[PDB]
């Protein structure tokens, strides 16, 4: 009885197996865009991906991810609120079974149809494992996704998921360039909080861009293509793996505009 996104095994489950969960930092949260609060003393967001270099792409059994060599010091973010340097690692995307949800974070109370989250650790912890066990370990740079136009920079990913339809399978993928997935402005809101995901460890500063990118109905169509099961086995789509609004508790949303 993993835990997922079913009726009998998630969100409002996880929390049996994952006390945390009922925590004090934990995300996704909506964002009131009225109360969230400039702060002028945000340095600017840099975001450094001309040297990421992808491994391959994989299905974990309730989404995708396109996995980075994080062996060396390529694909960096900092600047922000961000206090030293974080690492690229992995990136994947939280998808509806309809365009009107999808999305982790919501914007006064909008929910987008997807949501893509580059994962980065802290360099001052070593490595992915030692990091999520601090406060500061991980920095999330979550991107909200439409329905319109199509995003020409996704489509390679989308193109290989036939490859990987059911729980466990990856394939090769280098050579991909995560800045084709980035919208053209970096304004973005930040807060303390948690992976979305169990462990569901406080270890996240989160970083939200303001501006969405647009993928095409077809693109995401596709999202929905995949399998929750794996090969060989009743056929579960591989939608609605996202984890609703948590309580904002003790925290303030800044903005960096
Ligand atoms: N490993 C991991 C790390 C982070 Cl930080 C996140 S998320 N959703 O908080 O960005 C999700 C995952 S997972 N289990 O989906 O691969
Ligand atoms: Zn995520």
């Amino acid at each position: 009885h993993h835990w997922g996104y079913g009726k009998h095994n998630g969100p409002e489950h996880w929390h049996k197996d994952f006390p945390i969960a009922k925590g004090e930092r934990q995300s996704p949260v909506d964002i009131d865009t009225h109360t969230a609060k400039y702060d002028p003393s945000l340095k600017p967001l840099s975001v450094s991906y001309d040297q990421a270099t992808s491994l391959r792409i994989l299905n974990n059994g309730h989404a995708f991810n396109v996995e980075f060599d994080d062996s060396q010091d390529k694909a960096v973010l900092k600047g922000g609120p961000l206090d030293g340097t974080y690492r690229l690692i992995q990136f994947h995307f939280h998808w509806g079974s309809l365009d009107g949800q999808g999305s982790e974070h919501t914007v006064d109370k909008k929910k987008y149809a997807a949501e893509l989250h580059l994962v980065h650790w802290n360099t001052k912890y070593g490595d992915f494992g030692k990091a999520v066990q601090q406060p500061d370990g991980l920095a999330v740079l979550g991107i909200f996704l439409k329905v319109g136009s199509a995003k020409p920079g996704l489509q390679k990913v989308v193109d290989v998921l036939d490859s990987i339809k059911t729980k466990g399978k990856s394939a090769d993928f280098t050579n991909f360039d995560p800045r084709g997935l980035l919208p053209e402005s970096l304004d973005y809101w930040t807060y303390p909080g948690s992976l979305t995901t169990p462990p569901l460890l406080e270890c996240v500063t989160w970083i939200v861009l303001k501006e969405p990118i647009s993928v095409s109905s077809e693109q995401v169509l596709k999202f929905r293509k995949l399998n929750f099961n794996g090969e060989g086995e009743p056929e579960e789509l591989m939608v609605d793996n996202w984890r609703p609004a948590q309580p904002l508790k003790n925290r303030q949303i800044k903005a960096s505009f």
